[PDB]
């Protein structure tokens, strides 16, 4: 029943474009098989923080990845801080880093790493999520399993749009969704 | 505690949105752990909301259910969500005494915070889409807000609307599932 | 054994019939939250009629129904378009040794979801969701699912996969998608 978070404050945790500019928020809740999964986002600073695509039509998505070791320990290449992320005490997190967590990494069979083997659609989740809370405001998130390379296991979320946002903030609504777990 | 706190699975209104018990919310909240798994629905029976007239009506294009919540996540009087049937499960039914205590249900207050002169965050809401009559061409946005509601100390809110132009369409809809960061 | 998920297993193996024997392979899992079951749907065409959309060819294929029917005890019938031979719960990555039982708890409930009657009939028992043909963004099919609603069973869940685009051979093979449903027990 454990679940892995980042609390759920706005302390910055999260490096996109530059360091610590952005707050991923993200609760990993084990329902044995499956794991039941809530993000958001806040962009606090740099590139993404403030989109306007009049003065920089190219800037339409990025990518948040999260790395896993054998053990499901955050690997460093990892876009969220590893201090940040840990088994929830209360409203916060064990001071101590945790050594194992392979019962909340995405299942290897239902979702294979990259090979010659034909590629199925099966590892991505798509969800909608909305800039400000503003229902005219959509912006795609596109979660894939174990699709990385330098790790055992991975999650990415990729967020794009294709509309023309003018000063638009960076900080989302949240989604829900789930996968299978590896045990 | 994987409990579940709902309105029970029949189809008696509960609800007041326009008028007095003019639907039926079947709302089912089950904890697993740190988070809560949200199942819903409405049905509207009667009153200003139940025949959808777009053509006759333009402007009716939005109404709001609010459960309000008190220290204990016990659910308060003036919500639009009658305190009869809301409750623990217990087969079909719920359990034979109204519960005290529920905070392991209640939105998480740093995740959303109640109102105040800090920034508002929009990870407080979560969109949905529903489907009037099991119909695939009848959308409407159901807006889910956790704690932004005053007078109480958790509140979860569903704002229902569409930018449809509804012609004599009944209003009652398809279910969504979403979770919400438990309190405790 | 794992008695809180019934399951396909994760493997790719055809175990669906929807036009031609074992043309596809569906990936359900049902995880028992106490009154929810979460369930996580997919689906892969590997050949016959679905296995290639081409509109343009055939304009008239736009749809298609995987049937799920359940007797008394949550046991799968046989006239179900997925196979009973690997639908049971789960064990590691593959499922216990015999053929269950019973598995009430993991249908679809009764009440929230009434057979079709001469009572009014609400459109609760329906969840749509859309799913993304080879992953990609612009090819969306919807996932209707519907519980308790086919004849010959005590209970039943349905997937219907629809679209509105022409497609022009596009691979019917889908991203994953999350939903629940209230449980009889
Ligand atoms: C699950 C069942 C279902 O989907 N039912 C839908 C039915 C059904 O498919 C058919 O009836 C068949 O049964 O169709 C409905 O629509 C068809 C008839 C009406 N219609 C609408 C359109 C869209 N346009 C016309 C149009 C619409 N608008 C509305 C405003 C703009 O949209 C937003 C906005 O403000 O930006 C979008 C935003 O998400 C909305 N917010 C919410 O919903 C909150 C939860 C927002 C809001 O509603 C209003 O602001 C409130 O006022 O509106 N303007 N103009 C025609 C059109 C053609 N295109 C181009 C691409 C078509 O779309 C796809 C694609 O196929 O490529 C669709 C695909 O799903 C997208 N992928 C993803 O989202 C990934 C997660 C992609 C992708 O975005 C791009 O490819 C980029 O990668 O685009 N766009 N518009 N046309 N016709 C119906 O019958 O009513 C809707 C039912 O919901
Ligand atoms: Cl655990
Ligand atoms: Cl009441
Ligand atoms: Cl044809
Ligand atoms: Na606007
Ligand atoms: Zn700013
Ligand atoms: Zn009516
Ligand atoms: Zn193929």
């Amino acid at each position: 029943t454990r679940t892995l978070w980042t609390t759920p404050d706005t302390s910055p945790n999260c490096t996109i474009a530059q360091d610590k500019d952005s707050k991923l928020t993200l609760v990993l809740t084990k329902c044995g098989s499956q794991i039941l999964a809530n993000v958001s986002l806040i962009v606090v600073a740099g590139k993404y923080h403030i989109i306007n695509n009049k003065t920089n039509p190219k800037i339409k998505s990025f990518t948040i990845k999260l790395l896993f070791n054998k053990n499901g320990v955050l690997l460093d290449n990892s876009n969220l801080g590893k201090a940040y992320w840990n088994f929830r005490s209360g409203n916060s997190n064990v001071s101590t880093a945790y050594e194992k967590a392979i019962g909340f990494m995405p299942n290897l069979v239902a979702y294979p790493k990259p090979s010659n083997s034909k590629k199925y659609a099966r590892d991505i989740v798509y969800g909608t999520i909305y800039l400000g809370g503003k229902p005219d405001q959509p912006a795609v998130i596109k979660t894939t399993f174990n699709q990385e390379t330098g790790c055992e296991y991975s999650i990415t979320f990729n967020f794009s749009w294709s509309k023309t946002y003018e000063n638009v903030e960076f900080e989302t609504t949240s989604f829900t969704f789930s996968y299978i777990a590896q045990e």
